[PDB]
């Protein structure tokens, strides 16, 4: 309050950098919400430190709550609501220096470290929603809009290709098949046109993200099922029935990855797409033990004499080996293809195939599909815990990506500041055992202190009436 | 709807239809067909089996496809997202 | 202390098996019987059971075999005791 | 198998180290001790829940709690001693 200067000493660190380092939450809260210097004290650039909030976001969030509270400044015309506007200044969420090709980095720093109370806070709030419904709110429902239209439009042509068959066969070529035809194939030319502008954005990473492969599938496919409508001979294959049911399968397939961002029914695609991936990584670990049954069951079931449509499809080792984890899931056939061809004497090897029974029905049916059962539990009260967190990530990657397909020019304008309104307890256990050992280490230093005090009198006491 | 509309380009024009076939040959009747082999009852060996080496499959190596990415995610997926919650 | 391993006799009934079916192509009159088709489908499924052991040991794919493992030895403890259900 | 599938993933990262550990343990047996101490190198140069942490901290309050207790029955004996030799003459009553 009378104006020291903010200097750097020999070894390079600031006053802000050692209330930092050693962690003193109120030493540093009383310099960064001081009422006149604090907006110096936040602009400091360092080694240690290069930026002062983005430190403390990461070492200590509870100072950073107080230096959001003071940003939401109230008027007092508390009389009718007339005049009681809350002027909402951000200036420190946006960071100037760390000059970085970052879109949002203070909301991005407090995801990566799961501080979800400062995401919650309502100057984060009306950043995101000040952000939102300006330019977001429509390059995501005019999104979702376009794509709902072909999604209606591949629908709509399987049901005619169905219902228009004839003989070699060849489709009627209907005026109604017709204009479902060019709807399709005028929105791949214009969707092919926005993900060549992609791949020069996304140079070589562009294979990583697993949701433009499923988009380029879906693409030339639902071109090989509408190419029958284009010619004369206007003719139909197989490959033209197996092209029209991979782009019906994953044009609705598609629709569940824009479900993610809705509520109420946006956390059970997170739950859905999540015991997703464990199941990829532990269905090619234990593909190993239907490999085992699989070429088991072949040497004991193919050789039957007079084969009958029960044991016909254990006759390949590709056959097997789908009728393995089919067998898996509940039918098993165990008075089909085991009992009935024992008493007509015509199972080939009859223990044995009794023994790699007993064996698969342990471990394939009960224990694997059991370790599927407990894995899955264990990853939904995991979603279900951090729910809080996960939709407010979702939030923030969702501008994060859409700030860097935009050109710069156009956000400048609507990149507003100084916003005006008119009208389980771990981490709080730790939080207070924290701030007792701060108190105790008061009271002993205050105690020390007295102690050398007290003995002292007793050293220069004058003793004379009490004296031995 | 995406397995149920799969199900009926594949399966519905298959000549001489059976009594397996025979649930595959509307829209709503695909949908119930598709919801009911995820609780347990898929029929593997009687209506893909049987039909491949009869040669009356129509499309085979896509019906074993869409058949076999069912089973990941219908019967074991799903209804393990439900005992979960 | 060889026989309290577990992992030896896995071994052991793979090794003998795996040369009861290679006999057939050993004997001039290269007959086959049901002892061989049974050899062969008991040296089929532990070679590629004794393949997951040694995939414990390594990364992303090494603790679904430990949980594997571990689901299995509860399994055995608890169907000999409702082996008296059946 | 829920309650098994919960126990091995709470332990991850210790069965990760006990295995990596376990395997060198095994290894070390095997092989002849002739060969190792070539190989046995010292003095490497290279240029190039929360259960555990209240139960560490209330224990180290415990010791400081007991800290202030000594200083004050130490500073106690000191100050009722000075009221037993202290020389009163102008506020004695």
């Amino acid at each position: 309050s009378m104006g020291c200067k903010l200097v750097y000493n020999v070894l390079d660190m600031s006053a802000i950098d050692y209330a930092i380092y050693y962690k003193y939450p109120e030493a540093a809260l009383a310099m960064v919400t001081h009422e006149e210097r604090a907006n110096e004290v936040m602009a400091l650039r360092s080694d240690k430190h290069p930026c002062v909030t983005l430190a403390l976001i990461a070492s200590m969030p509870k100072v950073f709550e107080a230096v959001q509270d003071k940003c939401i400044t109230k008027a007092n015309c508390k009389k009718d609501s007339k005049s009681f506007y809350i002027k909402y200044s951000f200036a420190f969420l946006q960071c100037p220096f760390m000059a970085s090709p970052i879109p949002l980095p203070a909301l991005n720093t407090m995801v990566t470290h799961g501080r979800v109370e400062l995401l919650a806070h309502p100057l984060s709030q009306k950043y995101l929603q000040m952000k939102w419904n300006s330019y977001g709110k429509y390059f995501h429902l005019a999104n979702l809009l376009i794509y709902s239209i072909f999604l209606v439009f591949v629908t709509i042509y399987s049901s005619l290709m169905m219902n228009n068959i004839e003989l070699e066969e060849r489709i009627n070529r209907t005026t109604a098949i017709l204009f479902c035809a060019v709807v399709i194939v005028v929105y791949i030319l214009l969707n092919s046109m926005r993900e060549l502008i992609q791949i020069y954005q996304q140079k070589l990473h562009y294979i990583l993200e697993t949701v433009n492969l499923i988009s380029w599938v879906l693409y030339i496919s639902a071109l090989v099922m509408v190419t029958p409508a284009f010619q004369p001979d206007g003719g139909i294959n197989t490959i033209h029935y197996s092209a029209a049911s991979i782009a019906v399968f994953l044009s609705w397939f598609r629709l569940l990855l824009f479900l993610q961002r809705f509520d109420q029914v946006g956390i059970y695609v997170v739950m859905f797409l999540e015991i997703l991936q464990t199941l990829i990584k532990v269905l090619m670990v234990f593909s190993i033990l239907i490999i085992a049954f699989g070429l088991a069951f072949y040497i004991l079931l193919s050789k039957i004499i007079d084969p009958q449509p029960n044991h016909l499809s254990f006759s390949n080792i590709p056959m097997s080996l789908l009728r393995t984890f089919s067998m898996m899931l509940g039918e098993l056939d165990f008075v089909g293809t085991y009992v009935n061809t024992y008493y007509r004497d015509q199972l080939k090897v009859p223990m044995t195939s009794f023994l790699i029974l007993s064996v698969f029905m342990i471990l394939m049916p009960i224990l694997l599909m059991n370790l599927l059962i407990g894995l899955a539990v264990g990853d939904i009260e995991s979603v279900r815990r951090n729910a809080q967190l996960k939709r407010l990530a979702m939030q923030v990657v969702l501008h994060t990506e859409l700030e860097r397909k935009l050109p710069h020019v156009w956000l400048q304008r609507v990149d507003k500041m100084e916003l005006i309104e008119y009208p389980n307890n771990d981490d709080y256990i730790n939080a207070e055992l924290e701030r007792q050992r701060r108190k105790l280490r008061d009271i002993s230093r205050m105690l020390e202190q007295q102690h050398h005090l007290v003995r002292l009198i007793v050293q220069k006491m004058e003793i004379k009436t009490e004296a031995d």
